[PDB]
Order: structure tokens, then sequence, then C-alpha cells
């Protein structure tokens, strides 16, 4: 009945969307979570909604020496790791000729630095055996008008869950890609979407568990879409 | 607890291996099982292992009239489906030079014709928001010596995912892939694969499992690697 | 200049469209050109159309004796192939509930088992570095309303591609699939193709004619898709 | 006879490698091509290897300033670009635990920062119906030891070819990723290849010159894998 009994998670942008749906779908599984955000307030309204076996901590992922604090913290409550979810995802529309220094940089440090360190970190505490998710996207496959930085980064997180999957392969530690279509988060996706609709975040939690439990136990270095078939069909 | 509480499930192949597996799990999960399959001996001990709430039928899916009796017998004792796992397989070595008609034949047949055929007639009893899986392969994305139909076909039914994805989503059925790698059924292949061994079918059966159950209910047209890594790196 | 000069080409399908049409560039590339088909007047227009170094040859290349026949012609007038491009091609609409054994057997036969026996029997003849060519479609890769067997058979096809490139590497043979989207032969997809507009039979040719040539000599294995954009976006 | 008769290429890595041969091959098909690239040295000797028909142009694509002035020098030179083949190119090899900001931030300024601003800056120059390649790699697709970054930003490469398809659809400029396996430059991947050898810098050429020429205008958006099979079987 406990998917994740008693295992121990790390959620990075756990205070909204996607990253709390799985916050509160792995507390319901028995697991113990680490919610980590950017956002105080969206911290405390985030635990107190999951309400048990929860720890918040600020973090911003971009900043090393954010994440040595979360790690720190993460080895004082709980002593080692046994899901990441390292979720991040920052979206901001510009065409190739509209780019920045500025667009590129803030894109490629949220989507793609910060997440190489958040998994860098966090191997001292990952047990032999464990399970890492990176977010990526069904853009990282797609040429969407004006998403030029953002899919290039998701599909440089698609790619970290291979190379992941090789190296950490002497410790069993499976990696891999989740890749959300249109998810409802606080209509031309659905339009083309097959199921004819926007996800829910708990479809995507959902697909996260898998991810997590044993239930994916030789299931390794993938790109899983959960996007009702957008890039499928 | 029970992930397919009260389902009706048919599995295709259902005699051993994955298909037997995917059932065991089934029933575990509260479903009531179909097994199908060509040797009445086997779908018996098969039947007597899995112990509760499954039906045996004796069927040869690449006979249209014994598709018809199958669904005949589904329908008369469990009025409709939930879940169709159409799982097949048969593969037989020769290389493009050994290929005769016959070995043609008997290739698409079990693995192409009798799929289709299968799937079709299993429409009139499938749920609105029921789930079906077909059985693939790696070898649908790889170059593998003497497996020149075998491959040819498991891509053939991949493609059938996401024909079929479009075609049913006016009554939201899901159609998904599973593509194993080695999986242990009574070395090259996980010498060369990540994880380093071959799959157990259970955990064959709990990927299954997942697309069969509630939480892929955003995922659909997929082709879901259950490799240790093999195809992804 | 002259791209293909003194190279013995067969071609199938090459009474119209995109076999004709690449026939008469493989002509213009100084190669002598067999072209194969079913029609005699369709033939005959088409060698009288290439104007110089052709054989046109009326063979049914699902039928095993007529390819016999086909490639004794080939054997003794130009000895041995230094490029095949086994171009075999038709569509039925019919949604998987419309399918009939006779419309499966039909689109399997010409997209499958004629093109398996098409290059088995070309086997003898390849030079050894010598190039092959399928004509593979968009629609192995995409969920079409009503090609359920076209799609899953042209899958097929791309994966007859990987398999023969590793069977035939010792004999330093490249295989490689094209995927056309929509060729001009005497709207919906033009409107979903970046380019905005259907490819001519022309295009096709030339991309053919890059697998047949010695450009693409570190190219195997591979599906080169020509869809000005389609499955790409 | 001549591919590229009075055509203007930019080629940025110019100096070396595949840019050189790429070069090379260009100014035979009757191209007029700039060579970019950092050293000075390296330069002059690519100019007198090519001989003819060549500017060289010294600078580092990852300045804004130097991409400046480098179109300012095509724009007096010739007026506009017919192919731009933006190929960039620095891998480290550092595993996961190995990685430090710097090595990050080199790998992706090189081979994605630069390549964005390098096609970005294009844009005035760039006749319509012009063709942009855009160095991408096997790495992309792959999980190799110690490739974590670079095969992740030759992934995010392979992406813009996808998103910049969308964009520039409008002025019918074409955009695909060449992606080489294992190229002779100035035994492991030739183990797997089916080729059984490593590509010449020539072969490379040639498929990028596919790419820039008329026989792949209905080739848009795609990933053309030149390493003798390594990915696709």
């Amino acid at each position: 009945a406990y998917r994740l009994l008693n295992k121990t998670a790390v959620i990075t942008g756990g205070g909204s969307g996607i990253g709390l749906a799985t916050a509160k779908r792995f507390v319901a599984e028995g697991a113990y979570v680490f919610i980590v955000d950017v956002s105080r307030k969206e911290l405390e309204q985030a635990a107190a909604e999951i309400g048990r076996n929860v720890t918040a901590v600020k973090a911003d992922v971009t900043k090393l020496e954010d994440l040595d604090r979360l790690y720190a913290i993460v080895r004082e409550q709980r002593g080692s790791i046994d899901v990441l979810f390292a979720n991040s995802g920052a979206i901001e529309q510009k065409t190739l000729e509209e780019i920045t220094p500025e667009h590129y940089d803030r894109t490629f440090d949220v989507n793609v630095r910060g997440l190489i360190f958040t998994v860098q970190k966090a191997l001292p505490l990952l047990r032999d055996g464990g399970s890492v998710i990176l977010t990526s996207s069904v853009a990282g496959v797609l040429g969407l008008q004006a998403h030029d930085t953002y899919s290039a980064a998701k599909a440089a997180v698609r790619s970290l869950a291979r190379t992941w999957t090789t190296e950490l392969k002497g410790r069993s530690i499976r990696v891999n890609a989740v890749s959300p279509g249109a998810i409802d988060t606080p209509a031309k996706f659905a339009a083309a979407t097959p199921l004819g609709r926007v996800g829910r975040p708990e479809e995507l939690a959902a697909a996260v568990l898998f991810l997590a439990s044993d239930d994916s136990s030789y299931v390794a270095g993938i790109e899983l879409f959960v996007d009702g078939g957008l890039t499928q069909v």
C-alpha cells in the first residue's frame, strides 16, 4: 500500500505545480519528503498542505552554497536520499532574433546548471539502488515558436539522464527523465493532444512515482513522455 | 492498496513468461484476469499458480474464430474489459538470406496480424477510459544479426500504439507499447546493459502495471523501454 | 558531374512518381538503370521519358519468381548492382475496426514481403561497397487516422535498414531508409509542413541520389526524412 | 557540375577538422567561403590549403562584437550569405562528480551560446531559401562516460535545428543538424561501428554539402547521423 514506505525523497521546485503534487503523492506513499524552493511563503504554504513527514528548505538551486546548505540539512535530519526528483524549469519566450545574453544565461542557469549541481551535490547522500528523476519537457523534442533556449536546455536535461545512467551504474542508481506536455499549473497543446485536455499535476506526480518506486526497477536512461500523446502521434 | 481493484484484464500469451508474470501481479492488484494461450496444459498450470480470480482460455490469437470465442467467453463471464495486454511474441532467428516465405508468414502472423485482430475484436468489450498495452521489443529499434523479421514486426507493433492512440482517443482508451530488453525467461544483452543483468519477468509485469493503472492516466502512445538502459545509452 | 558514372542501379516502383524521378536523375548522373514495375504501358512511357541507359522490366516484386526472372535479366546484361532502390509502396485507408484479412495481407505483401525478397534476391548481385535505399514513410513514426497497416508496414521497412546494416556490413554494403512526407504525384500535410508545400518527386530523387552516391559513404542504417519539416518540429 | 556555384558560405571552426574539410569541398563546388576561427596561424595555413575563393576571419564566436565584425566583413566583401555552417565544438572529459562551474561554462559557451549568436547575427545577411547546418554529435543521443556536458550541449544544438526550422520557415531558410560519429581528426568507437572504421573529414564535408545544396531542398529540421551506423543499430 505504501510504495515509498520510509524512503527519503528530495524534491526541487517543491513549492508549487508538479513538484508540490509529487511531494503530496510521495507522502501518501509513505516517504519522508524535503521540498526545496526559493520562496519562503510558498514553502510554508506547501509544507502546511502536505502536513506530515515533510521538511521545507529555502534554497536557490542555481547557487552552489545553497545546495551545500540543503544537503547538510538532509544529512542532519534523515542521513541519506532514496529518491531525488531534480525538478527545475523556467520558461521565458523569446525568438532567435529576440535572445539576449541575459535571457540565455538565466534559461540555462536555472534549467541546466542548477540541475547539474543539484545531482552532483546529492551523490554523497544517494543510497545505492536509488532513483533520480530529471524534469525535461515535450519542448525538448519539438520546434516551438519562441522556445529556442528553453527547448534546448530541456533537450540537455534528457541527455544528462543517459550520461548519468552510464556513470552511476556501478552504484545501481537509476536516472530517468520525465517529459511533461501541457500540465494545468497555477490550449494549443490541448488542441493537438490526443487525450484532448491538459494533464493534471496529480497525473505527472503519478508518473514520477513510477520512476521513483521499485516498479521501474529495470527502467533506466528513459524519456517518459506524460503528454497525453502530444509527441507520440 | 490495490491498483486494479475489480478491473477485468485480458492477457494474450498468458501461459508463461511476462504474460504469466503480468497476470500474477494483476491478480495481486485485485484485478480479475483472463489468461489466453495455445496450450491447454500450460494454461492449467498457469491458472493453478495464479490461484484465484483467473479464467484460462485456449485461443490461437492468429485465428479469427478463436478470438471470437475468446471474447464471447470474456463477455459472458465478466461483460467488459478494463485492461487488455496484447502480448505476443514468436522469435525465430534467420538472416536475410535464410528467410523463407514460411518464416516470414509465421513471424508476422503471430507478432502483427494476430495482434491487430486481438485488439480489433476487443473493441466492443473495452470500456471507455480503458488501457491497452502492446508488447514490442528493443529489437524494434536495433539492428540485430538474424532478427530481421522479428525486429521488423516488433517495430510494426510500436507503430500501431500510435495509430490506435489517434483512433481510440474519442473513447479515452490509452494505447501504449512496452519494449522489454533481455528478460529471464524459462549474457551478450546483459553485457551491454548498464544495469548489468537480465530483467526479471516481475520487473516487466510492474512496468505493464503502470501502463495498465490510473498512474499512467496522462500517458498515451509511448514506447516504454524496460531494458535496464540497453537502448538509452 | 557524373555522380554515378558507370554504376548499375535497380529501381522498383520504377514506372512513376518517385521511382521514375530517381531513375531519370540516376541516368543524368551517368548510371545504367533497371526500372521495374507491373504495367507494360507505364514502363514503355517511362523508358521513353528516360531516353537512354535504361532497361525496363515488367515484374511484380511481391512474386518470388518474377524476382528470379528480374535478376537473371540483371545478371546477364550488367552483371552486378551498385545501387538498389527497393521502392515499394501502396496505401489503403482503413481504421482498426474496418481492417480485413485481405486489406492487411495486401498492405504487408506490397510494403514488406516484396521488399524483403527484393533485397534477398539482389544479394548475390550486390557489389561490395554498394548502397541499398528503402522507402519508408513519415507515416512509420506518426499516428494517422486509418493508416494502421500502412504505417505499421513502413515502420517495419525502417527497421530492415538497421538489421541489414548489421548483416551486410561484412561486404561494406550500406543500407539506409528514405522517409518521404507529402510528394506531389499525379493540403493537410502541406498545412503542417514547415516548408509550407508538398515535395516534388525530383527532391526525393535528389535525397535518394545522396544515399546512392559516395557523398554518403559514412552514412549507414539511417532514416533520412524528406518531408519539409513535418516529423521534425 | 558545381553544386554551390557562386554561393557565399560562412563556416565557423573553419581553420581545421571538418570545418576545413567542408570549406575545401565547398570551394571545389564553386562557392566563396569565409572560414572563421580563433587562431591566426591556423587560419593562414588553412587559407593557403584551400587556395582560392576564401577569406579567413579571426573571431571568437562566443563574443558578440567578434560576430558583428565577422558579419560586417561578409556584408562588405559578398553582400549576403547562402549557406551558414555553424560548426563549433569543444569537448573536455569530466564525469559528473568532476564537473566545475568552469568546465560547464566553457562547454556551453562554445557549443551552445556561441552557436545561438552565430546564427542570430547571420539573419540579416542570410538570403531567403538559404541553408543553415549545425554541428551536433552522436554524443547528443548517447550516454558516454565523462561526456556529461558535451553530450548535453550537443543535444541542445540538435533542438535548436527544430526550433529554427519553425522560426525561419517564413523565409524558406532550411535548418538541419549533422551529427558526426567518430571522425579521424588531427578503436573503441570503431568497435561498435558497423562500417568498421573511423569516418574521414572529407566524408563529413560531403554530408554537410548535401545539406548545403539543392539536393536537400525538401529536407528540414533533421539530425543527419554520419557515423557508420554507430547510433543506428
